[PDB]
């Protein structure tokens, strides 16, 4: 008797872990991205800049 | 499970830098414009100068 009720929760639980792996992987890969869009963003901002040449000139009407 | 924590820390860090740098270079910008100024305004108090020529006349009433 022993031997084959064993079989059924010893499908249960490896099936369960299975779909619990499968959530993980794909929320590692997302969270990855996110965190690597964020540097990129980052660096973008510190290098653009605009310096002013030259003197001001007004006109009068 | 560490994996997932790290990113969450790893971008906080990253915007906080963003923030400082930025606030950096306007502060900075500022700077620079008012050090110009005071060299523009020194150089032309000293060449703004007044001489007097000839002789003094005074008229009796």
């Amino acid at each position: 008797i022993t031997a084959l009720e064993t079989a059924i929760i010893l499908i249960a639980f490896v099936v369960v872990a299975s779909v619990f792996a499968f959530t993980i992987l794909s929320a590692g890969t997302f969270s990855t991205e996110r965190g690597k869009e964020a540097v990129y963003a980052g660096l973008s901002e510190v290098r653009s800049s605009i310096e002013i040449k030259g003197s001001v000139v007004i006109i009068g009407e």
